[PDB]
């Protein structure tokens, strides 16, 4: 490439990735 929509979708996908990293890291050690 509005850039605000790109930043919003990028932030949402980053936050979902952080949560999924937490779930994977907990589940393997469990």
């Amino acid at each position: 490439s509005d850039q605000s929509v790109y930043a919003m979708v990028f932030t949402l996908l980053c936050s979902l990735g952080i949560v999924l990293c937490l779930v994977t890291s907990v589940t393997v050690e469990w």
